């Protein structure tokens, strides 16, 4: 089994404050399930080749999702902003598989990514832990 | 818009301790976000005709899902016990919607569904306010 | 250090339903800190000779207190219903300790008790584990 | 009655992960209660003059308090850092009123207070609605 144990840091008031609005599981390596400990959100997937999505809105009505799971025995990770209200992370949390939109992110086994919403907020996923079963990483929006 | 307000009760610890492990949103009416406030879980969708799907998991190692939604108007509602753990929410929710196995039960529009697992927990969605756009029920596992 | 794990069951929707709206430490035993994880909520103490209180409140505004900790190296609780807004669980943990009108509930070591509020709401706390440093109980509302 | 709600911002994950470990209301004013909706955490009072604490504890150890509440129809805060184990939020709430040594923090109706602890974390509490009986404002932790 893998898990993967997030922080969430929220840096920025002015971008208004981010909670958590869905959660989703992919049903490949025996599925997994998200829970929660101590203000921290923790994934556990049956074994490599699954994956889970975070959906976020902000008080001001900003939609972004984060995604991160294990491929081959390697963490990955990804942020999708700028959604529209029917992009949920039901849609999201598929498109990283069968040859979807978004495949092509998980491929890379990021144990970092960045990215500045067009709106201008800016997210990122790092990883502090980046090997073996037990990962670990920081969600911070900004 | 509609929203589904759900609160949760927990009638006999022999049958373990559920909570939640996934939370998902359909796509249809322009979305929607799950949000919980006083421990008690609302949905908001942009319209009528889409819906949500809670996953509990129980300390026994026991999935459940609990659906709730709204079809032409009406509240609807769905519990799925027994599942394997590949069967997430993320498979779930999706079925209820184009000719998918569970889309019978969206076309019920039950305010009130109960079911009891194969193993021997039984399940309850109760809709305590019925009509209208602001929607309560209780969901209660004993 | 002792730790109490209280999984909360809720069996009577006609009651109203209960959340937390208050958690107190006492500060003997090198004090200690409320956790939540996987719907449960733990108390971690430094050591034997302190307590932690949760006051909840009902939908139907009905306030209760329940009391747990670890007195001589035995696991103790209590209940305490029918409470006026004014008796904050800040009021009730102390009454528990020097000369206080609850301090003999403690010296009880109790292992389970169950109560009746005047307005008819029944509460038990019952360890499910009973010895030891991680011990484990149901907070039962009915 | 008056309420303050809290929207918690952490900006430097160097200085570790907080999270609630307490939280107490105290006695005048007919009491109060905290709740948590979306993220966000309030402070429901009976009416001016009285208080909460919040107590955090990093993932490294550091134990500091957030003290918001209305005195004389005019919000104020508090923040203490550098706590020992033994100084829990049931401590430190009522050394705010009665000649105790935080009094006089309460007395000057602060709509902004900023501190940095002895081990380099700063704090700050900032309304950003500083009027009326519904009160807004951001706790940053950085
Ligand atoms: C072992 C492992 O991680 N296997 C995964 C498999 O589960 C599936 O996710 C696939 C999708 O392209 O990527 C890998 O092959
Ligand atoms: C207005 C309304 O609720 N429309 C819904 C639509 O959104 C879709 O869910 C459909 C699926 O069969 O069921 C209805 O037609
Ligand atoms: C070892 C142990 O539990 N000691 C406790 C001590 O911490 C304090 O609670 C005292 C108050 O009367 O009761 C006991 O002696
Ligand atoms: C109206 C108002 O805020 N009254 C408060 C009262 O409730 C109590 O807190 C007192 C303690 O010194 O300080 C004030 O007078
Ligand atoms: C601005 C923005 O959100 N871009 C995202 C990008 O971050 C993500 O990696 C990609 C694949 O999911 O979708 C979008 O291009
Ligand atoms: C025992 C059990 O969980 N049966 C469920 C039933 O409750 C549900 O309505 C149906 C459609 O989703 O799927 C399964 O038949
Ligand atoms: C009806 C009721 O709530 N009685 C409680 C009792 O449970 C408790 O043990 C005692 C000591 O704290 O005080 C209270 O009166
Ligand atoms: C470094 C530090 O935490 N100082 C605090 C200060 O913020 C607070 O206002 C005062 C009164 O409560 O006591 C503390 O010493």
């Amino acid at each position: 089994t893998y898990s993967i144990t997030l922080r969430v840091f929220q840096r920025n008031p002015g971008r208004g404050f981010f909670s958590i609005v869905e959660k989703t599981v992919f049903h490949y390596a025996n599925g997994g399930t998200w829970s929660e400990a101590k203000g921290t959100h923790t994934l556990t997937m049956g074994g490599s080749g699954t994956s889970g999505v975070l959906r976020f809105m902000s008080d001001k009505g900003e939609l972004i999702t984060v995604a991160v799971g294990v491929h081959n025995y390697k963490r990955w990770c990804d942020v999708v902003t700028g959604l529209k209200p029917e992009e949920t992370a039901l849609v999201i949390n598929p498109q990283y598989y069968n040859n979807g939109p978004r495949a092509y992110t998980r491929e890379k086994q990021l144990a970092e990514y960045n990215v500045t919403s067009v709106v201008g907020t800016r997210f990122e996923v790092k990883y502090t832990v980046v090997e073996g079963n037990n990962l670990e990483a920081n969600v911070i929006f900004s």
